[PDB]
């Protein structure tokens, strides 16, 4: 059945490509946060284990919402290790850093998602896709708040 | 008591006129979805009876939110068969279609409401009314997601 | 598949006709109550906004129950503005009356539904349809309690 | 202690006998529904596994209510395979039918309980046992609604 | 405002008089049950303290439903010691009986409410007051189930 | 089994006598508040119906707590119309006053219970019954708060 | 689709045969417990009514778990009176025993289910089926705990 | 740790200064609303006591959300009487007005917060701070809806 | 950090010593109650198993509240078998009494805690430690109520 | 309507003056706690952000309870920045202290509220106002518990 | 601090290595299931969207449980795309298969996890690690049940 | 009534002796954890107070489960200070250690319970008691997980 939501095929494709980068960043941050939840040690273990648990639980919902916006636009949502490694701007950590370095990496991760979201608004200006713009705004709000709570631990 | 929310009376009347069409479309789609919920038959009965129930339940809240935004702008909210029949662009179904035609009609219904919402943004861009713009964006998000789920059944 | 519930087809059709009138009245009262919920003003705004919310919330469930009893009897449930205007004995209000007149109209609405319910019982005795008779009885109970609560506001 | 509820011992015994048949039918349908819940296969597995779960869960409560009405009338409630096999009008299925045949058998099962309930009303009329009449009416309502939901899957 | 629910003023007044006796009996049983809840002793203390608690909790809701049916019929609901002592057929217990006598009096109390309820049906036959008839039937169901549970303790 | 809670039998008997009057006053107020809940009319029906429901719901718990304190002191708790009519200082209303007069009466009821509670404190001075003193204090707190909310309606 | 869970088809059939006897025993105990719940009398009625309710509620869930393990092994789950009478080792009670005898029979029933579970482990040691062994262990744990609670009543 | 969220330091400082004013105005309206909740009297006491409770409860959450957006921007959130008095544009009420004047003041307060929110948008346009824009929009929607509910009481 | 709560160090030390005896008694009663919960047998098993469960569950919270009041006064809370055995006035039961003797011992236990609480008030009066006096009062209320429920089982 | 709660007008005014100082201290501590919740940084951010949230959430309920006790005594509750700055003994912090200094200040704040409550008991002794004394006691309990938890963080 | 749980370090490392493969397989199945949840189309969309959501929700909890068992054994839990691609035996699907192929792949995935779990038991028989064996058994139970539900759709 | 669960009396006694030592160790660790919960201080207070609270809450359930397995085996569950001091291998802490030493002692306590559980398996290998083996396994799983969480704080 044809899709008639006021956005043309090539524009929906370009928006889906941007949201695919956002999905890949968000999913990579999800797994990194889950990883640090398991692997963090030292005197802040209790609070960081819990904090990273809240963060990855929220990111699991965000992954679903971003993916299903791609579906609403008429395209398949990427969902493999290869697709996400190709699209993600977040570099993974293959070892076990000190807790302060875990916090710093997760701050940079929040900012990377924000940076990807910001890269998409120019396209949305040209096209007028208010639902996707609101999604991006919600994600920016969450990552900017989380960035504050994480960097506050360092000071 | 004078209303002083930063929008003049005839500008508020114009936004309320557009929201009245959005309300009438939303309410007509609500009754149609409720109708199909009761009347659908065939092997997809259980899943469509449930899917349509979730949709009309969400629409009943949306009708209330759209109507109370009209009130916040200082105008009466329309609420009769005659008023909605006059304002609605949704085509009503007087008989009992087969399930796949019910699904098709509801997809077109979602897209019709999006179109009505999209028609109001030019006005908000002249007058500046960010709360209504957010309301319209939420309706477009819900209806575009619902159109994906519905049309996915026909693939 | 044949329907063997102990009521013949012609009697099931006659009961469904009566329930179609009850459904149309109930749905018309639902919309009128919802209308007054949005549009009432004056010193009793808070209490009537709330009271009318409770009533239309209940009536939305009642619509579903009546329509699904029609389905159980083997007939399509009506669900359009045209069908309900043809069948309803409640007169819609196209303006915005004063609060006391809103209350008075809703009292009369409760009593109109009771009247339609009473009209159906003679048919049910002849054919013994105990489930439909209990449904009618429940509606009369709800509308007669609601009539008391509304008319108490006038005194 | 004597039982003085406005119904003589012989009439209570006769009503208890009728309810024993209703209980046996309801319990046999309960087990058949539970059986089909485990054993159904094919593309409708997810919907029918869930639908039959809802139905057997409701029937388990109904068995308790019918049995406890027998106890309120002053007689023991039957509760063995031999007693239910002797009293039940529902034939059990010893194999694993196709899903559509499972649906058909459950429709007939609903109608068999309705038929048993109908057969008890004459006694209740001659004797004025309003609580039992209301129990029978509630069972007829549930089974007639369930029959509609089931046979709609076959259209 | 006029009351047009299909029952004449003289008949509504006679039904309200019957419900007043039922209200009085139910409230007197409520207090007696609450009394025994406090004052029962011996090895069955824990079970009877709890069982009587469940019973008086249910009766408090019943008194409200009975009183508000009187109000729906257009008459004030009685609510004083003097009014209830004049209308109640339940004899109060001024001392502290043994647990077994407490149980036996509560059985008789259930049966007294049933008896008062049965006395009202003839009036409802000539008049067609279905909601009141259903209320009476509900009370009869509850009191006959409670009578079975209480007298079972004595066996 | 002897009671050894640090209060001799004569003092326990005197405290119980005082609590017996507090119980009768609390229960009388409970029934009066319940009565006004049913019978109030006029433009304040909705808010007074609800307010009086909250009050009688709280009073029902208070009755149980006061009676059980009497039980803990070693004496039976009174629970009959004749006992409460004898022990109570609260005047019952046998008719249906106007709403403003219902409010006034309930204000005077709250203050009467406070007076009855106040009358018991001297017995506890002598004896050091700290649990009873806390129960009286809580009743005074509730009733003084309720008196403010009620009389605030009259200003 | 072919089943590849690491257990050959005839070995799965043998485990399913053992679980079918366990299912038949558990379901027979379920119906006996339900029967005694309705029919027990005497001074222990309240506590046994409740205790047996808790037991049959647990057993209803265990029946579903056992049946679905048979399904996971690739075989139909038996579910008729004839099948369960054939496969069960627990004998039903066709009359109404005294309460102490009901308790004794339920103790023996718990122990019968333990014995049936035990009888299956030799097969599992040969074949290796750790999920089934864990299910059997859970049923032994529940039935041994329940036997303690039941026989404690008789001491 | 550097803040890299796509908004330079001077722009973040300016937005935080604007939100500091929104925070002060929101907290001042919070305390005024809480004040009127305690201090309102007259026949609308119940409805206004409840209505103003809902409002100050929502405002307390809004205070936290606005302050934490300031934190996300990298600046301290003000939170003292001196700071809020200095930053607020709403004037406090030091006495106890009549209920209609309390309503009027709270309507004006809603509109004053809307004005403070409006004053911040010019700054976000230049900079593109989509999360803050959404926050201002949410506050405008809540205050404009609340203004409608309050001013409806005066009509 | 100095402690400045209006009570000098020596008086706080003396209050903490008294609360240490109350904590020891309460913890010893908690373990005894938990013991009898496991070990009681006979026809009251179900009721005493449940009643003792409610009691020990409440006592667990009380232990925490007493200990933390000691901490608030500035002293370590005792928490070992030797500390509690040294301070406790409750004598432990090393065997398995009959149920009636378990009930009697638990009555005496409630009274032992009350006795210990009464021994502390003189100190509190001389010093005005109102929070500790309220804690003692709440413990006395619970234990005197529990003593009533337990001894009522014996009568 | 006269206030007759057993405390004379001048004494109620004096008690209300003391509670006004308590309210002002509690509200000032509420805002200081809210402030530190937003502004704290360093490795203890997570634990202190959450601890201070729990504290200000509880203080918000306490401010309402203290204010409504003032109302129950017949006096208006103060509720402005100026009224609280005049009455409060807590000095506000206009900057952003180190986390350890925030904790120290919050300890001193709990003790300041305790000191204000203690200053009122002499008056209450002369007048006899048990509800107010119980409220002060509860505040002292909460603040002394909170002081222990806070000062424990320093050790 | 040394780990002394009764298993030597290289034996724990070997168990951790096996569980790392189980974790990688579970996580790969999790993402594949989430992918298919987003991307499935056709008439089974509604039921497969729901079924796959329930599955990936369960798998997300299982990932955490398996990772935290690795942590309990004293080893870091892997958690990157590169590690999971290296350790997994399940192949991802890079395209969008038809619904029946999605079902078949998820059946094969359940069976793949069972094989990986099964492959670890030989090590557990040499070393003895009953907690890990119970985790493996739980995963086998879940995946075998899920395989039945999935393959039933293809029958 | 004889116990027939497939284990001979002296074999059950031996299993119950082992579980009695596990119960004593679990209860000793419970009290030590509760003690440290009250008495810990320093910058980790908030996290350790909460962490130790979660642990002692879980242990309280474990104590009940272990004791009631002893009861299912037909033996009394020990429950006094003297019995637990005799049976326990965990030593109590009579003073107030620094937080890091509290953590270290609780790690050692978790490992002690694991050793006690492990010590019972040789017996169960001779006797066969799968329910007890599963209980031991669950305790080993919980204590090994808790040991990781605790020792992670010391890294
Ligand atoms: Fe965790
Ligand atoms: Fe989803
Ligand atoms: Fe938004
Ligand atoms: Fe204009
Ligand atoms: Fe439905
Ligand atoms: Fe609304
Ligand atoms: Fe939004
Ligand atoms: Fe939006
Ligand atoms: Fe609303
Ligand atoms: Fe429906
Ligand atoms: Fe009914
Ligand atoms: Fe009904
Ligand atoms: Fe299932
Ligand atoms: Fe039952
Ligand atoms: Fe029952
Ligand atoms: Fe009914
Ligand atoms: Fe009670
Ligand atoms: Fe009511
Ligand atoms: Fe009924
Ligand atoms: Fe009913
Ligand atoms: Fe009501
Ligand atoms: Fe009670
Ligand atoms: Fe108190
Ligand atoms: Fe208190
Ligand atoms: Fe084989
Ligand atoms: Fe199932
Ligand atoms: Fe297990
Ligand atoms: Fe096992
Ligand atoms: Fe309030
Ligand atoms: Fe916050
Ligand atoms: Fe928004
Ligand atoms: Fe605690
Ligand atoms: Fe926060
Ligand atoms: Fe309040
Ligand atoms: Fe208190
Ligand atoms: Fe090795
Ligand atoms: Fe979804
Ligand atoms: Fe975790
Ligand atoms: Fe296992
Ligand atoms: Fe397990
Ligand atoms: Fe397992
Ligand atoms: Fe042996
Ligand atoms: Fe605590
Ligand atoms: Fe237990
Ligand atoms: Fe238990
Ligand atoms: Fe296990
Ligand atoms: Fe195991």
């Amino acid at each position: 059945m044809e899709i008639n939501i006021g956005i043309g095929e090539q524009d929906r494709a370009a928006i889906a490509e941007g949201l695919s980068r956002l999905l890949a960043d968000t999913y990579t941050l999800y797994l990194k946060t889950h990883n640090f939840h398991w692997n963090v040690t030292g005197p802040m273990f209790n609070t960081l284990h819990l904090m990273f648990e809240g963060q990855y639980t929220e990111l699991a919902v965000a992954v679903d919402d971003i993916a299903e916006r791609i579906r609403a636009l008429g395209f398949p949502a990427p969902g493999t290790y290869a697709a996400y490694a190709r699209l993600s701007s977040i570099k993974e950590e293959e070892g076990v850093p000190e807790a302060e370095e875990m916090i710093r990496q997760l701050v940079q991760g929040q900012e990377a998602v924000v940076r990807t979201a910001r890269s998409i608004f120019p396209l949305l200006d040209k096209v007028s896709d208010e639902p996707t713009a609101d999604l991006l705004t919600q994600r920016m709000q969450v990552h900017e708040k989380t960035a504050w709570m994480l960097r506050s631990l360092l000071a």
